[PDB]
């Protein structure tokens, strides 16, 4: 009952010097996609683009990122490992 799951992971490169968001997964209707992305880079601090489902985000706010998602109702993917 949702048909559509977003998946948050974040790509950095050590400890704290840079970190990156790919937002991708979001299984929903094409126009629905821009809306999405439109709707984070409305008030997250730098407008994020979208890319033919991948929408690039500057920002290590995976936290927040589960949020917003929770507000819709859908599922997560919150990614992770130990490395």
């Amino acid at each position: 009952k949702g048909d559509g799951v977003v998946r948050i992971q974040r790509q950095t490169s050590g400890r704290k010097g840079k970190g990156v968001c790919l937002i991708t997964g979001v299984d929903l209707d094409d126009a629905e996609l821009t809306k999405l992305a439109a709707e984070l880079k409305k008030k997250c601090g730098c407008g994020g683009a979208v890319k033919d489902g991948v929408i690039e985000i500057q920002g290590d706010k995976r936290d927040l990122l589960k949020s917003l998602l929770e507000a819709k109702g859908m599922k997560v993917k919150l990614a992770g490992g130990l490395e």
